[PDB]
Parts: C-alpha cells; structure tokens; sequence
C-alpha cells in the first residue's frame, strides 16, 4: 500500500494526540519514564471515501494490514513501543480515525540544579519520515491531548501535558522528518527529604558544636569525628539517589559545605586542646566562645548565600 | 468482524468475572502488584445462535478468530496482560461464554500513613471501548468473581476479593468506556517489624537515658552519639522499603521523633558536663535526676499523641 | 480441531512426566525457582489411526498445528512457560507422544521456621481443563519422571523429585478440572551460615562479656556499644536473605534474644559504675562476679531452650 | 519433513563446533556466564545430492523450512539459546552445512575453594534427541572449534575453548540421546583483591596489634574493636561477591581465622588490664611482651599452613 | 532470494552509514553501552532495475520480503539488535537504498587506568559474510555517518563519532567476513568526583594529621582508627562503581596509597605514647614535630610521582 495522493503538491497532515493512562517509573540515576497512553492519529485518505447514502454505513471499520497507516516513532524512546490497535474508523470523506494504546520506557533529560526542590519537564517527542511520493508533516488535535485524572507518578505533582503545536520539520538522510513536543510537567515532592535527610543532617551537625562548650579533648573528638562520618553516610546515601552531574545539586552544595564545618570544628578543638596543653587557656576560652557564635552564624549567612544562588 | 447488531438501541452488555490463581511481588515501592488469573466474559451474539437438534451439538466451541470478541483491557497495568485463551463456548441462544488466563503487573496506589499496620484496597480496572455501530457497558457476573483458597501474599492477609457490580460509565475521546473496579482487600503482616525494627529501636534509646545515671561526659557523649548512629542505620534500612510520602507515615513520624529525644539527650549531657566542671554538681544533680523520670514520661505521652493521630 | 471422542462415556486420561534437567534461583525472599524440564504427555486420538503398510512409516512426526493437543497448564507460575516442542509420534492405534522442553519460574511457598537448618517441599503443579464435548483426567507415568544426576540447586541439597500419582479433580468455573503434585524435596545447605554469621555473631557478644573483668565504665560503654553495633550489623544482613514472616524464624529468635543480653549487659555496666561512684565498689564486685557466671549460663541455656522449641 | 534415511543401519552423524564470538557476565553468585557465539552443523542427507554440472550451481543455499535440520539444544541453558540462522549450503554429495549465531546464559558450576586464585572448566553441553526412523549422534568438527582473539571475560583470563570429542550417548525416557562436552578454561584475576581487601585487611589487623605497645586499656578497646568491626565489613563484602558454599574458600578460612586472632587480642588486653589494677604489672608486662612476637608469628604459621591446605 | 550477480567477478559493495538518535546506559561494570540509531545501507541489485518513463515511477518502494537484502550484524553487541525497517527505495538503475531504525546493547571494553579522568572510544563493529556465489564488501557513505545534536550519554562528554573506512577482510567458518569499525569518542565528566569523593577522602585523612598536634593518645587513637574506617566506606564505594581490573586505576593507586598514610601514622601515634610513658618526651615530641611535615609534604611528593605515572 503506496500513501494518499496529493490534490495538489500539498503535504500530508497527520493530526496526532496523545491522552496518559498511566505514568510510573520516574528514575532520577537513569534519566527515564515509563508511561501508558492512546495514542491517536488522523489524515485523509481519499482512496477510502465512500458513498453513506448508498453503503448505507456512516464509517467504515478497518485491519491496519488492510490500509495505508503513517509509520509514526518516537524519538526517546529506549525500545520501541509495545502498541496495540485499538481502532480505525474510516468516514465518507475518507478521514482516517486511528486510536493505539502504547507502553514506552521514554528517555528524558533531569535538571538536578534545585534538588529535592526541582522541577521538571519531560518530554515524549513523535515523528515521521516523509516519502518519496509525499512529504508527511505532523500537527496536533487538542482535543485529543490529555491525561486521566487517577494519572501519579509517585515521589512527583503532576502539573500539566500539553504539546508544542508547531512540529519541527527537518531533513535526515535527504528525507524530510516532522517532530512534535509532547511536554510533561513535574515537581518533585520535597516534603520526605525533610525528616529524612535534610533535619537529621542539621541535628548530627548541631551535636558537633556542643564541641563548644566542652573543654574535654576526647569528648570532643568524639563528638566531631563521630557526626562527620553520620555526614559521610548522608552524602553517600544522597548519591545514591542521583546521577553524577558536571554541576553542582543544592543539596550536594550544602552537604559539601558541611564538610568544611566539620574540618574547621576539629580545627577550633585542636587549637583549643593544643593551648590548654601550653597553659593558655584564657586565649583558648576566647576562641571556644567566638567558635559559639561564629558556627551557626556563619552556617546560616552561608546557607543564605546559598539558597539565593540556586533559587 | 462487526459487533452483534442491537434489537433495539440498547448497549452491549459484557458480563465480567475475575478469578484469582496467584498473587505475588507486592512492591511498595514501586506500588505493583503481580496478579495470575482467570478473565471471563459473557455476552449475547444472536448471528451466533443455533438449533440443538439440526446441529446434533449442545454448546458450540470457537476459535478466537472465528468470531467477534470485545476488547477488554486493564487500566492500571504497566504492559498489556499477557493472555492465553482457555475455551470460547456457544450456547444455542448465542450465548458467548470466554475463558482466558492472564497474568499482569498491576499498579495500585498504597497509603503508608498507618505502615507497618496499614491495610489496602488494591484495584484491578477492566475497561472496554465502544465503537461506531455500537456501546458496549461491563458488567459483573458474582458466580465467576473470586479466589484459589491457596492465594497467598507474601507479607499478607487477604481479606477479600469483590467487585463493585455498577460500572464507571464515562466519555473519552467522544466514545463510551465502561470500567469496573475489582477490589482485593488487604491488610499488612506486621509481626517480623517488632523484633527487626521496632524493639532494636526502642532499646538502643533506653541505652541512651543510661546516660541520665552516669557523670562520665566522655562515656555519656559515647552512648548518645553511639546509639544516635544506630538509630540512622534504622531510618536509612526503614525508608529503604517505602517510597518517598508527601505526608509522615506512623513509623517515620516515631524514628522523627527520637531524633529529638537523641539532640535534647546530648544537650543534658552537655548541661551537666559545663555544671560539673564550673563546680555547680548540684545543679546538674537536680537536670539529671529530673531527666530520668521526663525522658521515659515525655517519650510514652508523645507515643500515646502519635498513635492517637494516626489510629 | 475438537477433542478424541469417547469410544463410551470414559473421560480422556492425558498421561504426564516432568524431567528436571536444570534447577537454579531459589529466591528465598520471592519464595520463586526456576526450573528446566521435559515434559511428557500422551493420549488416544483414534482420529490419528494409520495403516503403517499404506502411509510407509511405521511412526508418524507432527507438528504442534496439525493436531489436537491437551492445553496442559501450571498452576504455580509467574509467567506461563517458554515451551520447545521436541517431539509429537503417533503410533497406528492413534496414541500420541508429546514431548516439550520447557523453562518456568515456579511460585512454591517456603517455612522459614527452622532457617537455616530448614527443608522444603517445593511443588509444581499441572492442571487441565474440560470442555463441553469431554472430560479430560491427568494421570502420572511414573517411567517418565525423574530428574539428571548433574541437576544441582545452589546452596541446597536435592532429596526426591516424586509426583502424587492421584489427580485432584475439582469443579472450576462449571468445569472439570484436573490438578497433579510433583513434589521437589530439598534442605538447605547451613554449612557456610555458621562461619560467616553464626560464630562471628557469638565472638562479638563473647567480646562484650570481657566488660565483666573490667573496672573501667569508659571501656565497657566501649565494649558493649560496640559489639551490639555489630550485631545491628549482623540482623540487618540475616533478615535481607529472608522474606518477612508472620512468625519467628530460628536465628531470628537468637538473633532477637542477643538483644536483651547486650540490654542487660548495658544494665550492669551502669550499675557496677554507679556503685563505684557512691563509693559501694564492694557490691559492685558482687554484681560483677555474679554476671560472669549467669550471663554464660543463661545463655546457654536459653539457647538450650530455643533448639528445642524449634526441632 | 523426515530425516535422512540411513545407507545401512549406521547412526546420523552430525558434526558439531561452536566459535566463541562473545563472552560476558560470569555471575559467580548466580554460577552463570553470557555467551555469543556461532553454532556450526553439518550432516549428510541423499536427498539433496544433485548433479553440479546439470544444476549449474555448485552450492544449493537452502531456507531452514525448506529441509529438515537436526533439533540442537544446549542442555545448561536457564532459557533456549536465541539463534539466527546465517547460511545453510549443501553440496553435490547432499553435505548440508548449517551455521547459526546465538546468544545464551550458560548455567555452569563454579569450585570457589582457591578464591580469589582460582580457575574454573565452564561447560556448554550439545545435545541430539534421536527419531524413530533413526539414531542421531554428535561429532566435533575441531577445524569449526574456536574463540574470536578479541574474546575477553571481564576479571579473568581465557585459558582455552577446546571439545571431548566422543560424545555422552545415553537412553533417555527410551530414546537416544547424544551431549558433547565443551569446555572453557578460565582462571581469575586475582590482582585487585591484594589491593581492595587482602591488603586493607591485613593493616587494620597489624593496627589492632599495636596495643601490644600500649597499656592504655581505653585505647586498647578501642583499637582492637575498632579494627575488628571493619573486619567484619570486610567479611560482609567479600560474602556479597559469592554464593553460599557447602565447604571452606581460601579467603574465607583467612577471614575466619582473623577472628580468633582478634578474639585472643581482646582477651589479652582484658588479661593486661585486670593484672595492672590488680597491681601485678611485672606479669602483664610479660604477656604483652610474648603476644608481641605470638600473634604474627602464629599468623604467619597458620598462613602456610592455610595455603599448603588450599593449594 | 538469490543475491545479486556480479557483471564481472567484482564484490557486492554493501554501503553503510550508522546515524545516532539516542546513547545511554554507559555500565563501567559491565562495559557495556545501549544505542538507538538508524542503520542505513546501499547496494546495486540490476534485476531491480527499471524504465522510468514506462513504469510511471522515478523509485520503487519495497517490503524486506520482496527482495534480497545483506544480512548484516554486529559484532560486540549482547543479544541481536531490535531493528524496524523504515524504508527501502529502488531507484532506476537497480540501486536500493534501505533504512532501519535499530536499538542495540553493545559490548566495548573500557580502559579505567585514568578513572575518573578517563576517555573511550567505544566500538560498534558492523559485520557481513560472503555467499558461495559472491563475494560481500562492505563501505562506509560518510554522508550517512552522523549523530543528533542532542545525542547525550549521562555522565559523560560525547566527543566525536566517525568511521573507519577500510573495512577488515577475514574468512571465519570458511566465508569471507567484512567488517567495519564505527567509533564513538567519549570523555568522562569528572566534575562530581571532586565534591562527592576526592574532597571528603582528603578532609577526613587531614583530619588524622591533626593527631601530630595531639599528647592524647586515647584521642589520637579515636582520630586515625574513626578516619581510617571512613576511608574504607569510600574504598568500598569507589570499587562498587567499577569491574575488577588486572591494573591499577588512577583513584585506586591514591586509595592504596593513603592506606600506608593511616598505617604510619598508627606507628607514629603507637611510638609518641610508647616514649612518653617510658619517660622520654622530649624524644617523641621531635618525632612529632618531623610527622607534621613529613606527612604533607611526603603526600604531595606521592601525588606528584602518581599523576606522573598515569598521565
Ligand atoms: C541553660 C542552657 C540551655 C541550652 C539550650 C540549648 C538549645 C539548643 C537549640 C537548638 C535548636 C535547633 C545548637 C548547638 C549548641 C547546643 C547548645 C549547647 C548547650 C549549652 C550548655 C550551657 C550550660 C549553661
Ligand atoms: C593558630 C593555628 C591556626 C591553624 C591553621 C590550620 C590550617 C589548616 C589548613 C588546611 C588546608 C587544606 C593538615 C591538618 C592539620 C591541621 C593543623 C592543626 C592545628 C594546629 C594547632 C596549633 C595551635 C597553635
Ligand atoms: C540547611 C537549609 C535547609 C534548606 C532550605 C530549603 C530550601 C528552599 O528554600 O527551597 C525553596 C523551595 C521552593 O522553591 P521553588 O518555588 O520551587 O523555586 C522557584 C522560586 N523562584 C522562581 C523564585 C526561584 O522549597 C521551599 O519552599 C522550602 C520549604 C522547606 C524548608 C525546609 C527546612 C528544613
Ligand atoms: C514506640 C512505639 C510502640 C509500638 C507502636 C504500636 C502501634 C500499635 O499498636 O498500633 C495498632 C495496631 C493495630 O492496627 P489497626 O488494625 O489498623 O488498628 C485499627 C484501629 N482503628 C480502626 C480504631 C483506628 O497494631 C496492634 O494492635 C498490634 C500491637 C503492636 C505491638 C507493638 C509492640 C512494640
Ligand atoms: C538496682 C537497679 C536495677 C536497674 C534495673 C533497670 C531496669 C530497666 C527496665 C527497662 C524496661 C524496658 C530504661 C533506661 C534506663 C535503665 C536504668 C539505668 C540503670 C540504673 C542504675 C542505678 C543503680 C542503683
Ligand atoms: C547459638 C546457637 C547455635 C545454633 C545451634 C545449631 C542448631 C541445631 O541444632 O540445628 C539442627 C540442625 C539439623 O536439623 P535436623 O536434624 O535435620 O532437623 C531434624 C529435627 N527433628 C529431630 C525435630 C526431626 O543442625 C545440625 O545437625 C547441627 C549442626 C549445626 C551446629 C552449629 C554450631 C554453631
Ligand atoms: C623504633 C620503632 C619503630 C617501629 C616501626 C614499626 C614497623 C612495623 C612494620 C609493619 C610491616 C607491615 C605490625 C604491628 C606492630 C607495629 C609496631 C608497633 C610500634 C612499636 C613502638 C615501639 C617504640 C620503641
Ligand atoms: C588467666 C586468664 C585466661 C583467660 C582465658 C579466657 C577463655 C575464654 C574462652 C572462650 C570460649 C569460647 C567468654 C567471654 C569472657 C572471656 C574471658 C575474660 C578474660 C579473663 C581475664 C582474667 C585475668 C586473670
Ligand atoms: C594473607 C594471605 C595472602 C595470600 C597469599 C597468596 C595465596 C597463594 O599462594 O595463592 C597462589 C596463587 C597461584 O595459584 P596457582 O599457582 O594457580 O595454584 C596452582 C598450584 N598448585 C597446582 C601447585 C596447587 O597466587 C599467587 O601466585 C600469589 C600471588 C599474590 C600474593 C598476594 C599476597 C598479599
Ligand atoms: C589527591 C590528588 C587529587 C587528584 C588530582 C587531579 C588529577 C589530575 O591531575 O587529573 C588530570 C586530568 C586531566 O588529564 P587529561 O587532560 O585528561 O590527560 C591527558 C594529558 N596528557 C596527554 C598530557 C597525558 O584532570 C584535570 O585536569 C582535572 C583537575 C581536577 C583537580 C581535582 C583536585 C582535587
Ligand atoms: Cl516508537
Ligand atoms: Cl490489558
Ligand atoms: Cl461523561
Ligand atoms: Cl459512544
Ligand atoms: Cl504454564
Ligand atoms: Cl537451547
Ligand atoms: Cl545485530
Ligand atoms: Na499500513
Ligand atoms: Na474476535
Ligand atoms: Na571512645
Ligand atoms: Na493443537
Ligand atoms: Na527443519
Ligand atoms: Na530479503
């Protein structure tokens, strides 16, 4: 089966719509998404119109083996869709109605800059390669685009699915090419990284600084040495949840700063032990005091700076 | 194939059953369940209806392709149900009578705000679409709704499998779909979390208020810190079985809480350290002593506001 | 292609063999393992009668197609089975031999009770379905049951592969129903859990008793904190092999009641210091005198205790 | 389609090789390896000789559908192997020459007695099934028997990829059955475990061995528990990497044995400790003093006399 | 299907070109990486050909089946690549253009000697086999070799992806083999190793030096034993990221080296106390005073020498 014929030296319209069933699978480490949805798609195919008065029949149900069917892929995709038709409705003019019901693991890039406190825009693109006999260009029905109500992706807000209603058209391999940006838009629950990882971080930091009114060496050791490696197990579990990024993540910029909290904490008790030690303890006592309100100071100005940088 | 035609304008009625041969891999992380099967479905093709007595046969079997069979999909699959027709069966009236076994990976929302002593309705959506001749609305045969007495889930109890009788009749993309919920209710094993979870908790944050009978800063800085660790291990392992909540589930609310009880621990011990050493013992005495009865009395009065909250 | 017909009003009887070929992944948490087999089936169809002189071959081959064949399924599987046809012959009184190679990830319950000196009774079971025209009944070639020499289950030993001879026959959905049992009887190989938990978890709680010859409060809140960190440790890697069972496994229990050996250590830890502290270092003598004798003894025999509730 | 009836009652002979294209994933937990590789097939049929002069052609390429082609299997396989027919030639004599390319898991059992410095024999067993008509029997075709010199197993060396070139015929549910033995030689990388764990576990021990130098019961604990709980990281390390052994593995014997070292050094420096306060030094002087020269020595002792063991 | 004859004894010229969409999944462990891209090849097959004038036609488009098309495969790919064919055109002459969009998992073997400061060149080897009647030569159309603008692999820099336009001409199994190597040049994004490894590595082993400040033997002891074990956590995180190799790697040289760092500084700690307790302070603050810059400038030297040797 050859494509329509143009009426003219026009190009074939291919409407397209895409409504989410279900929407699963958001892993951050992998940069992916697994969605369930209908996808739809229209043309006119003036080989198929018939007569309704005489056929007696309004539309005309049809195999796909039985007609032309534009070959529609998606670019981001890992594998090809897992499709099965649904529909095709032909009516007397010759319009196509196809409806597929697909399953695709789709790859989209995550801005990881604000994390937990990011949001996102993923995509689904679709596209069609033109023919030697015509060329096929892309458009979207908006009344065809969507997404069910139940639709969650858990860990995520669902904000909005809507398409770039303009496509891309493009030559490859001396072909035209016609894409369309199907746009999903997320944020990321914050709220569990609270209790979890961000407040647990804060208590081991703050038990460290009662470093600060102890004069005992060991103690403080303790105290300094034992939190830093509680840190070090926060900010493996952190990377754990996350890709390597060539930039830095908010989070990843407060528990790198932390460390040096940590470092310049087992600084003050050195320097604090070691002028003990040479019967300065006057010139250590002003130290560990300054030490007081300098750490938490200097902890929120830092934080400050921080959180105006990234937001 | 075309649908059976209508007498009059009525719908199509397909009547639904589930019955249930094994269940497995409920995943609360992922809030799938793996589902094996028995689908049937039942409706009148009167073109299909024939004499007994002529025909010699009393129930007639067909081949899938042979006749028209409505599609029936799930909602809330991650890939399409993987399905084996069993028998297909004619009564003279042009009764179809369709036996299928499938096997699916479901996905069902879970609420984790009672965990580890929840309980869940999970769901199993059939849905059919209609088309241009014809509507077709589901319906539910409770003779063919149930479970094998052998069904189990590993963590568990099954209380019971039901089926709300009236379907969702609603409009998407300007057909009728008829969805039916299936309901398989259970509720949480939560027996292995005492002596895995929660006793080693509680007892690590006893060791802790040991602290409350010791004037040994460097032993006390020890047991609160030590403990305060393990108590990170126990959140990290709890978290490591749940997705991330945008609300507190009862035991995160619990290992949240102690996290305070472990801060105001070392801020006594730091208290009665700086007393001691600025020569104040009695006033330490006096924090210490009153620690050892609000420590215990603070902790079940908050336990008794958290399990009222949430239960 | 119908069912044989009955030569009276006999059910047909499908004989059947499984030969294991390979076993391998037993998954204790999912309660799966996945098995190669052949399986063997065979049945009269008088239809298939030839005239060996006539059709110039004494045994004809056939192809899966051309032929009715008995839909023989599992009950127990995740997936239905990836099946090889190897062969299909006919003798001339119509007495088919099917043989199939086949690869099944088998859903068997496990009792974790006595873990890791347990045994299990693994199961597959075979089922057929009736049909309107007849009656189909499993039965069990015993020749052709039977598993390779070389068939190894790691870290288990293989004891029988039998199958119970009598089907259960059952009404399913207003039909026959046909179930066999072949029964794959295994024991855990313990060996390596005594090495690599077993005696390391008894080498640190042996460690922390040393507390009873030691004076030092500092180095015993060391001692005891210390190892109980590592038996944390310990009951985190037990219970990531094991499911969570509504019941106390084995080491579960050893590794529950060790808890309160390091919670009463800790005990006397704090009352020897205390004493110590009020000057009465005479009774704490007497505590720890005492603890160096019962904490073994109790020990032992709780332990004494436990083996004889579980064996 | 039959296969080739024999001149005199001899057997089918079909030579056997494979060619090693790819290797990959040796799994030692799961005791399986991924291979790529070309299975090659060659076997006389009558019934294809043609006259080359009268034909044309001197070689007849043939579609696999078209001829019979004897049924392979690999009898180690979790799943059947995924294989693409490449060519498929007969010559004038009726020499059919069959090449294939497939990918398989192999199930092959590993020895982990030497480990890290062990070698293992991975096996891929050929197997035939013989007919009714006729017997069929493998052969090695040693000319058709190799491995590409890109050939690489990720942390090991290919040793050899040689055949037992006489077959395993044998009767099996009363059919021959005909399986060659190939066999791929392999020995481990041992060179990254001196660095990641022979090593790192060898300094924390030589660390717990400095309080032999200390009378500082404080610090002692501390060393020698400190050290002994990265021990156990070490231990639960390497037992992630394996499956769990009915028998003792070099390494694991090693790891084993450092417990009891680690034990004895804690009761030594209980032994030291409870002698000083019992104001008998001169006698704790002179153990400390012994266990200075005791411990490597009987370590270095009981290492040789481990490695003589093993190897 | 025949292959094309020859007009003269020259090879079939089977033009390739390998154009990118998408890469991702780059598993150091495995050394694997998965792509999806088109596939497009070229070759003359005169029985194809056709008048344009009388045909109506300027090409012919063609289903797979129709027509004789090389079978072309990869080399160094897991299981055989997912393709779809998106066209075949047959202009008049008898040249055929076909286009595939395929997925693959390919196997290219990494060098991690530099890591994480490493680059690759990754391979995807293109193969053909010749026929008995004619030879197959595959060629590259630079034209048609090329990769998307937005072709990303996650953690990585994309450099360049280009051809190797002499093919490799081999006979395997007694055929002629044409192979081609395609290219694709990748650095590693180092970025996140700094904050997330190398700086927290370097902050936890300076704080072990702050020991060379310390008189606290019970404190030094805490410091380079609780540093030393972080150590380990990023060792044992470091090596979970990476395969087994028979070299050492750039990172895992540092990590070794610090190891001799903790060593000597336990000897140093160990010899301070030995000779303040043995009444020779004097004597153990010279070694102490010498550790304070011996220890940094004795690094530096090593990391100089190290990145001497790998870079
Ligand atoms: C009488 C002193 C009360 C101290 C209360 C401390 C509240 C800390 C609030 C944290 C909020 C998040 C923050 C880290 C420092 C803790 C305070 C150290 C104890 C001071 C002891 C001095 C004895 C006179
Ligand atoms: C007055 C002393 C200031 C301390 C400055 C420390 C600089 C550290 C720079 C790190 C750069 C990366 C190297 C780790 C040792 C740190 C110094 C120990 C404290 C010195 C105490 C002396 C008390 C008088
Ligand atoms: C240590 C410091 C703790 C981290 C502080 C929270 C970061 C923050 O302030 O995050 C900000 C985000 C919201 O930002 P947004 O609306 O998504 O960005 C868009 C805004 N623009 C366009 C103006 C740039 O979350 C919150 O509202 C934070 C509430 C949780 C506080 C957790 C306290 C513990
Ligand atoms: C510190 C924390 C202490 C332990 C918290 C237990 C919470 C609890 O006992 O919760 C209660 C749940 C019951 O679950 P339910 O069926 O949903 O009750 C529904 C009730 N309504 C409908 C009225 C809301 O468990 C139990 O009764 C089992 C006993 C738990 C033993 C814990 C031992 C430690
Ligand atoms: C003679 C004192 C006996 C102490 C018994 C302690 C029982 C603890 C019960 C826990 C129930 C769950 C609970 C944490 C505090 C433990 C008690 C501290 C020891 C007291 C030492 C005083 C020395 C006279
Ligand atoms: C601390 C506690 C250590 C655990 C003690 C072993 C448990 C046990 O005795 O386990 C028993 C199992 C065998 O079980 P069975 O005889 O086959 O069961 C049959 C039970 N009847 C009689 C009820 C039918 O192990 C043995 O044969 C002993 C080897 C294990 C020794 C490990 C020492 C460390
Ligand atoms: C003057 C003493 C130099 C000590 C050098 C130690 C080298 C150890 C070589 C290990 C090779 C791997 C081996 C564990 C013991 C370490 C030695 C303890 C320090 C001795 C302090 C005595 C002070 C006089
Ligand atoms: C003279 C001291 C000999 C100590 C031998 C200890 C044997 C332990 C056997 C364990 C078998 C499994 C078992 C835990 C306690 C260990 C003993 C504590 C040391 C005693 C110091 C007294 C100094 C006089
Ligand atoms: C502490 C224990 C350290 C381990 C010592 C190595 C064990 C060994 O001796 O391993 C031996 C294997 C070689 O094995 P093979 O020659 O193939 O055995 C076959 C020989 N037969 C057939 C005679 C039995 O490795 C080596 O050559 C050791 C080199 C690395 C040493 C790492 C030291 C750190
Ligand atoms: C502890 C010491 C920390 C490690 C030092 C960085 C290693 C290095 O110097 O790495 C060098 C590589 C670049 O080398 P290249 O250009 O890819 O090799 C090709 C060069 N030839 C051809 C001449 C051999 O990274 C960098 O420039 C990144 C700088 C990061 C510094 C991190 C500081 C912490
Ligand atoms: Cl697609
Ligand atoms: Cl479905
Ligand atoms: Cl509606
Ligand atoms: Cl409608
Ligand atoms: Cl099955
Ligand atoms: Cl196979
Ligand atoms: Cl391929
Ligand atoms: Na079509
Ligand atoms: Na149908
Ligand atoms: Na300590
Ligand atoms: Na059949
Ligand atoms: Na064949
Ligand atoms: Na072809």
């Amino acid at each position: 089966v050859s494509p329509p014929p143009p009426i003219a030296d026009e190009p074939l319209t291919v409407n397209t719509g895409i409504y989410l069933i279900e929407c699963y699978s958001l892993d951050d480490k992998a940069e992916t998404f697994k969605v369930n949805a209908f996808l739809s798609l229209s043309w006119k195919d003036r080989r198929l119109a018939f007569d309704p008065v005489r056929s007696g029949v309004r539309v005309k149900t049809y195999e796909p083996e039985a007609i032309w069917i534009p070959a529609i892929r998606f670019v981001n995709v890992e594998n090809a869709r897992d499709a099965d038709v649904v529909d095709i409705s032909v009516s007397p003019d010759g319009t196509v109605q196809y409806l597929e019901r697909f399953s695709a693991r789709v790859l989209s890039p995550l801005d990881f800059r604000r994390y937990p406190f990011d949001s996102q825009t993923l995509h689904i693109y679709l596209i069609v390669r033109s023919v030697d006999t015509r060329n096929i260009v892309l458009a979207v029905d908006l009344e065809k685009v969507g997404k069910n109500d139940d639709v969650f992706l858990t860990g995520w807000d669902i904000e909005s699915f809507t398409a770039v209603v303009k496509p891309a058209n493009f030559a490859l391999e001396d072909r035209l090419e016609s894409k369309l940006d199907y746009q999903l838009r997320i944020s990321r629950q914050y709220f569990s990284y609270i209790p979890n990882i961000i407040l647990p971080m804060l208590f081991i930091l703050f038990i460290s600084w009662t470093a600060f009114w102890s004069t005992s060496y060991e103690a403080n050791v303790t105290l300094v040495v034992s939190t830093l490696i509680a840190h070090i197990a926060f900010n493996i579990l952190v990377e754990t949840n996350l890709p390597k990024t060539p930039y830095m993540t908010y989070t990843g910029a407060i528990i790198f700063m932390i460390y040096l909290f940590y470092f310049v904490a087992v600084i003050e008790v050195t320097v604090q032990h070691y002028l003990k030690v040479e019967s300065q303890p006057a010139r250590a006592a002003s130290i560990t005091r300054a030490s007081r309100i300098a750490f938490p100071v200097v902890f929120l100005l830092a934080n400050i700076i921080l959180a105006f940088l990234f937001f």
